[PDB]
This record gives C-alpha cells, structure tokens and sequence, in this order.
C-alpha cells in the first residue's frame, strides 16, 4: 500500500466507530484503492468500513441514459458489497449536509473519499469539511499514478508528461490486494425506488425524434462490473491488435469501449494496464493504446487539477487566446444556435451523422468527437459560445461526459490545449483546422452518415 496515492484534506479526532467511505468516482469494489485504504484504516482501529453514496440535486442536469447506467451499477455493487460484508447506504440530497448527517449520526471515525479534480467534487469537499471535526482523507483510486505525484505542475504537452508518467510507472503500476471482508457485520431507500422517481422526473426532458419514440438505444453498453470486465476481455482479445490501425476509422468498431465504465469507475484503469502490458499483440499497437488510457488520460485529470478554469477561455494557451482574439470579428460561414447543434440541423452531413452517433448511442467515435468540436468553434459567433455549446452537448448526452477527460479533449479542439499552432486561418486562427475533404482522404465519411441517419 503506497502511502503517496492517500491524501489528507482535514485533521482532527478519530471516533471510535466505522470508517465512512463516501464513494463517488470509484463506483466498484475490486480494484479500489479508496476501499482498500479504508479496509486497512478500518483493520487497524478494530472497527468496520462503510460505503456511503450520495445521490446529488445535479442528476437532472443530465438525462436518462447516466441515470439508468450509473444506478444499475450500483445494484450491482450492493450486492457485491453485500457478499464483503460491507454495507452500502444511498442518501439523496446535498452531499455538505448528508454526510455531515450520516457521519454524525452513525458516530463515524474516519472519513475517506476517491479523488475527482472537477469543480463539483471541490465543492462538496468545501462544505464537508466545514461541518466535521473527524480525520477525513482522499485517495486517488482513478489514476495509476497519483495525480499530485505525477507532475506538481500543469504540462503544457503530452511530450513533456510522457516522461513523467512512465518513470513513475514501475513504482505505481503494481497488482491490487484482495478486499478483505469485514469481521462481523456492524449495526436511504431503496435504488429500484429511487430510479423510479428519478426517471419519471427526467421523462419531459428525454431525448426523443419527431416520432415521439427515444433517440437513445440502451443495448449498446451493458452497465456493471461484470459487464465491464467482459468489455475489456473481449478488445484485448479481438480489436487490441488492430487498435494502433484503425482507431481513427470510425466506421469500424475497434476501439476498447471501456470510456463509461471508465467515466463511472465501474472499471479500474490499472487493471485494464496491467492486462493489456502483459497481453502479446502489436507493439505498435499497444504502445498506442497505453498512450490513451495512461497519457492522455491522465493528462486530462493533471490539467483539470492545476487549472480552476479548466472550462474557460482563460486556461487555454497565450499563443491560442492571442490567436483567437485577433480573428474574432472575423465574418463567419455559418451561426448555428444551440437547439440546431442539438438536432443536428446543420449544412455539414458528417457532422450532423457524428451528432445523431452522440444522441443514439451516447458515445460518438473518438475521431469525430475532434471533428465535432472543431465545427463548433468555426460556426460560434466567439470561443466563449463555443466552449458552453459543446460543454453542454457533451456533458448531456455522452456516457462518460462530465469528466475529466471530456473537459481536456474540448480544450485541445478549440483551445488547443496540450497542441501546437498550426497554419494561420480566418476565425479559427493558429488552431489545428479539420476539414471535411480532409475526413474523407482518412475514412469512408459516406458509411458512417449512412449509419446515422
Ligand atoms: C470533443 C471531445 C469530447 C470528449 N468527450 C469525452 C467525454 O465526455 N468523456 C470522456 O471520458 N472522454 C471524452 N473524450 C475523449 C475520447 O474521445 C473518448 O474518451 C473516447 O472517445 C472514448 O471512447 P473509447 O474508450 O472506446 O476509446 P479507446 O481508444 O478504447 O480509449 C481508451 C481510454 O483511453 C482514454 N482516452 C483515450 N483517448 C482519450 C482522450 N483524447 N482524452 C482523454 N482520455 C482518453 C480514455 O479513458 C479511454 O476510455 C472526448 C474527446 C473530445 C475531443
């Protein structure tokens, strides 16, 4: 157990009762080092361990499909908790005053949580701490490196965080303990309940056609930790080889699918590491694959903590913000509102065929989510309206919005955060230009807006 992923937010007194783990990135109980720093805490105070989540105010925010996959995750983990011995409570409400109530209530002696860099998670922390005079820690459970150990700085790069993420590898990448049940069982509803009312409440808002049936289609990612796993089995031993080749088709399937299991923390990133490193396909391959799920990322979490506004046009580069300040009263193409974005009703096919991928299935391909974003900022009357426009669509109706990662990729598009200054162009500037003819000379754009009508 590394001392080096646990971080300590608040001192104070420890209680004599069971250690709270409030879960909320890390909703699984293999591979976590939050429940496993809390199990050993636990161990040593003679005491049992708890779980604690908080259905917050903001799931409305969203829509049905995280809703659905994030609560029928957790039926899962209820029982696999069961089968520890740990038991699981679900509140509902404001995280400051719910877990204020519970620690107080049920007499806490330590409180932990899993480490999320979003201004939500800071939030709740705030309030918190404010109303509890317990011992109160933070483990980073979603990174292989913590987030604090790999870099003390925002790289401005992924040729300068490269280095520092894998000299740190051998030390970090290692095999998870088992989870120790606990000794005896210790001494707020049901989930079935609350998806109930929570679905009938985000029923106005569904994402429908002019049919009046749902957009979305529920059998594309089976939620769970067992479904996970099979997830991760099946691309190392069908679409690993061919990753490094056809990761930017997006007519074939061959990228890992593990991002809502990812986004969730239904699956551990080291596990899928440690699988796939001792996995024999394509080096080349491989090395491709590792660059996205440890690089870029954990580059995602890096600049997301060592920037406030991550989600601003402050955060983006000078050479970028000096760029796209002098081409803003350029005339452009086209000014789309917000509700054409969302339908998809613009003059562009492929992007209105990666628009329909996003509303359908709630994970559009990697290589048009680049596309995707890009015609924002071409067709926004300023930078500022095309970072909301594309926060929100993203964070809406992706899986694994509301991330980390949704919020670095969106700032490499039209920020070009972590990216260089390309060719000089009207309205966009110095950042990189995608093209429609360009998307063509890559892939057949005709299959996929066939696909996604
Ligand atoms: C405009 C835009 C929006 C995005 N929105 C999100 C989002 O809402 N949520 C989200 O988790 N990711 C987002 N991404 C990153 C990336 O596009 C997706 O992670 C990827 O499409 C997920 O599909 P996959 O896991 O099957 O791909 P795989 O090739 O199997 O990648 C595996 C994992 O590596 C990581 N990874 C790979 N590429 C990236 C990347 N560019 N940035 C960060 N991590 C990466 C991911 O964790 C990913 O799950 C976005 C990128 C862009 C440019």
């Amino acid at each position: 157990m590394n001392p080096k992923r646990i971080r300590a937010l608040k001192s104070g007194k420890q209680g004599d009762g069971p250690v709270v783990y409030w879960m909320s990135r890390d909703q699984r109980a293999e591979d976590n080092w939050a429940l496993l720093f809390s199990r050993a805490i636990a161990k040593e105070a003679n005491v049992p361990v708890v779980v604690v989540f908080c259905l917050t105010d903001e799931f409305l925010e969203a829509g049905i499909r995280q809703y659905e996959f994030m609560l029928k995750g957790l039926q899962e983990l209820e029982v696999s908790l069961s089968r520890k011995k740990i038991p699981s409570f679900f509140l509902r409400g404001d995280p400051g005053e719910k877990i204020s109530r519970f620690v107080k209530d049920y007499n806490a002696g330590t409180l932990v949580t899993d480490f999320s860099p979003l201004r939500i998670k800071n939030q709740w922390i705030e309030k918190v701490i404010s109303g509890i005079s317990i011992p109160f820690f933070e483990v980073d459970a979603h990174n292989v490196v913590p987030c604090w150990e790999a870099s003390q700085k925002h790289e401005y790069a992924a040729h300068t965080f490269r280095p520092k993420l894998y000299a740190l590898l051998p030390e970090f990448l290692e095999e998870f303990p088992e989870l120790e049940p606990n000794s005896v069982t210790p001494e707020v509803e049901t989930l079935s309940d609350v998806l109930e009312t929570g679905v009938k409440a985000l029923l106005p808002e569904r994402a429908l056609l002019k049919n009046k049936d749902p957009l979305f289609e529920p059998w594309h990612f089976e939620p769970g930790e067992k479904a996970a796993k099979k997830v991760m089995e099946s691309f190392i031993a069908d679409r690993l080889d061919s990753y490094g080749a056809l990761r930017n088709d997006p007519t074939k399937n061959m990228l890992s699918n593990l991002s809502p299991y990812l986004h969730f923390g239904q699956i551990s990133s080291q596990r899928v590491v440690l699988e796939v490193e001792k996995a024999e396909s394509n080096p080349g391959s491989k090395k491709a694959f590792l660059d996205e799920i440890l690089i870029w990322k954990e580059i995602s979490d890096n600049f997301c903590y060592y920037n406030p506004g991550y989600d601003g046009f402050e955060s983006f580069p000078s050479w970028a913000k000096e760029s796209l300040n002098a081409h803003r009263n350029d005339v452009r193409s086209h000014i789309y509102t917000l509700e054409e974005f969302e339908a998809g009703k613009t003059h562009d096919p492929l992007w209105n065929a990666s628009q329909m991928e996003l509303l359908s299935t709630g994970k559009m391909h990697g290589y048009t989510r680049m596309y995707w974003a890009k015609k924002i900022l071409e067709w926004s009357e300023s930078p500022e309206k095309a970072l909301e426009i594309a926060i929100c669509l993203n964070d809406r109706y992706e899986l694994d919005g509301r991330d980390p990662n949704g919020y670095a990729g969106i700032a490499w598009s039209i920020g070009g955060v972590h990216d260089r200054a390309w060719g000089e162009r009207e309205v966009t500037g110095k950042i990189r230009y995608m093209s429609y003819e360009g998307c063509k000379r890559k892939f057949d754009v005709k299959l996929y807006i066939e696909k996604y009508s």
